[PDB]
């Protein structure tokens, strides 16, 4: 008994050894080369172990039910049950079996064969066959293609086919004048360590038709991930990559040879996109016939994912932000379905999965507009678009009466002399008696900060708690949670004034805010946003009231359809609009010139078929998001009703 637990001690980390994956620490723990002892040398037993588990990439050995007996006053028999992780999944239900050694004063373990796997005896080789899977598509919600893998045209060199000197030059500039390529790359790219004379040399995918091929340039079909909307939708989408042996590492189920989603759906849904891997593994003995089959599966081709994307919708709204900072949100308000995420500037998807070079992604990474950050999922103020729940709030709790007139007189206001030089400032002072219709046409502040400081912190936070404030949203996009302010107190009137017309410490990111801005397409009720097609819609009840959504819908007609409303603009379409307009301006303490953010939110309010909510980041002066809006919403209003 006094040993007895010294050889349950031995199993034990013998097992971690294997488990870790120091094949020369287990090895160390065995018996010297004898019969009914040790059948290797410990160097013997690393190399089986590291050529094994090695070729089945086995991670993960862990026991249950261990037993140590004792047969001899040496000789100690020990049993176990173990499951560990392959290539092929997970492998499970082993039943290991051996002796140990009772020699000096330690113990140590009679290593045999049937410690790799169970069955084996003697000279027993493995064998591993796999299948690759192929990957599951990406579509939009009308079956259009978002993420393919298709046949693609690889443009290539051969050196040898090219000349000796004055020829070769010659091709080399016919061939970087007929391929748009650098003429500089094409010799950078025959000169690596890796190239030979005859080898054919990959230079860039051709999109389009194949052009005359010059002296040594050839055309090759490789098939490979394809982005069909580019980077019109790069940001949501992601892209695919070369898999690593660090992945392999932390999942031995990926494919050696294929790609895992490296960013975005790709990334979120690689899982149920690169399906699982097929194949056979089994133990041959020293003649090759198969003695056991420890695993065995057929190959399971990867799933597609059906995404709620208008794939029209989405190459619209990208291309409207005209390569400028800026995001655009696009739903069916009454179920959530996200028709575009876009989000701009953006990145090439497609030349990124097939090879970039170090100097065009430094230039995506030091772009100053940062084409990679995902801006629909980013937190902003919303702006003076908060108005309209500024003012929901306080039609609920009876503070704000539509009718009553307030008077404000010029452009700036403050409570009192406590606020020092700071003051709310409105943008006319045309209209010295400002209610509800004329603060949300003009965009009046004063008015705005007025009436949520005539509310009060208590009644402004309840009726904001009713919102998605700290909430996480059941979407496959990594987001934090919009919030009010950096703590549960603005412990400041200035702060809370601030918060009223959409500034103050608030952080909404366009998907939230359309989630927000839903309960005037749904009378109060909010209706959680929808990326998964077949996914079940989700609402909030009672989040703002509905005489609150009849009062100021007609308002935010006028916002569009009044000669002085700050989206006339607009009225040029001639369809049903309600919309709000905001500008943000933002001044942290290391830009000496503040930036200002457009924004811009309509929906249609006569069948709430669509609701749109884009934005520009740190715009340019004369640019707005309803300078840009026209073409989707001509796009939406006519094909989502
Ligand atoms: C809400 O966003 C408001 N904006 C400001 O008070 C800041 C600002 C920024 C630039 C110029 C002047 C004032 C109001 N709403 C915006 C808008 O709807 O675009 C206005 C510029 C009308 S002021």
């Amino acid at each position: 008994t006094q040993a007895v637990e010294a050889g349950e001690k031995t199993v034990e980390q013998f097992v971690q050894a294997l488990n870790k994956g120091d094949y020369n620490k287990a090895a160390e723990m065995t018996s010297k080369k004898a019969a009914n002892k040790s059948a290797l040398s410990e160097k013997e037993i690393l190399d089986k172990y590291q050529n094994i588990y090695g070729a089945a990439d086995v991670k993960g050995l862990q026991i249950s039910n261990l037993k140590v007996d004792k047969k001899d006053d040496s000789t100690y028999s020990f049993s176990y049950k173990a499951k560990m992780n392959t290539s092929l999944g997970e492998l499970k239900d082993l039943s290991y079996k051996g002796t140990l050694d009772r020699n000096d004063g330690q113990t140590t373990i009679n290593w045999q064969p049937n410690l790799v796997f169970p069955e084996m005896e003697g000279n027993d080789k493995v064998s591993l066959t796999t299948q690759e899977a192929a990957r599951g598509n990406i579509i939009d919600r009308n079956g259009e293609p978002l993420a393919t893998t298709g046949k693609l045209k690889q443009l290539g060199v051969v050196p040898s086919k090219l000349g000796d000197g004055g020829e070769k030059t010659a091709n080399i500039k016919a061939i970087a004048s007929s391929f748009d390529l650098t003429e500089d790359a094409i010799n950078q790219a025959i000169s690596q360590s890796w190239v030979q004379p005859d080898y054919f040399v990959p230079l860039k995918i051709i999109d389009g038709a194949t052009p005359e091929l010059p002296a040594g340039a050839t055309i090759q079909e490789v098939d490979g991930r394809y982005y069909p909307l580019g980077e019109a939708a790069a940001q949501l989408i992601g892209y695919v990559g070369d898999i690593t042996a660090e992945d392999i590492d932390k999942n031995p189920e990926l494919s050696s040879n294929g790609k895992i989603g490296r960013s975005g759906l790709e990334m979120a849904f690689d899982k149920d996109l690169r399906g699982t891997t097929g194949g056979k593994l089994s133990i041959t003995d020293a003649d090759g016939v198969e003695k056991k089959v420890l695993i065995e599966h057929e190959v399971q081709n990867g799933k597609d994912i059906k995404l709620t994307i208008d794939a029209k919708a989405q190459k619209t709204a990208f291309d409207s932000l005209g390569g400028k900072a800026g995001s655009t949100v696009a739903t069916t308000p009454k179920t959530g379905d996200l028709l575009a995420l876009a989000s701009s500037p953006s990145y090439d998807p497609n030349k990124m999965t097939n090879g970039i070079s170090q100097e065009d992604y430094k230039a995506y990474e030091e772009n100053p507009e940062q084409p990679f950050i995902s801006r629909f999922a980013t937190g902003y103020a919303p702006g003076s678009t908060f108005k309209m729940i500024t003012a929901a709030i306080g039609l609920d709790n009876g503070t704000i009466d539509p009718n009553e007139v307030l008077t404000i007189n010029g452009l700036k206001w403050q409570k009192d002399s406590s606020w020092g030089s700071y003051q709310v400032t409105r943008v006319s002072s045309d209209v010295s008696q400002v209610d509800l219709k004329t603060a949300l046409i003009y965009s009046d502040n004063i008015y705005t900060a007025q009436e949520t400081l005539k509310m009060g912190e208590k009644k402004f936070r309840t009726g904001l708690d009713k919102f998605i404030f700290g909430e996480d949203l059941d979407l496959p996009i990594s987001m934090n949670p919009a919030q009010i302010s950096n703590e549960d107190s603005f412990n400041s009137d200035i702060l809370l004034a601030d918060t009223g017309y959409g500034q103050g410490e608030l952080l909404i990111n366009p998907i939230q805010q359309a989630a927000m801005y839903s309960v005037f397409a749904n009378n109060g009720t909010l209706v959680y946003p929808k990326l998964i097609a077949d996914k079940e819609t989700k609402d909030k009840k009672n989040v703002i009231g509905e005489t609150a959504v009849q009062t100021i819908v007609p308002d935010l007609r006028e916002v569009v359809q009044d000669v002085n409303g700050t989206a006339h603009s607009l009225s040029a379409l001639g369809i049903p609009l309600a919309a709000k307009t905001g500008t943000a301006e933002i001044k942290e303490k290391q830009d000496v010139k503040g930036k200002e953010n457009s924004f811009l939110f309509a929906f249609n309010p006569d069948n709430q078929g669509y609701m749109m909510v884009s934005m520009l980041e740190n715009k340019e002066d004369d640019d707005s998001a309803t300078k840009r809006a026209s073409e989707l919403l001509q796009y939406l209003n006519q094909n989502y009703q």
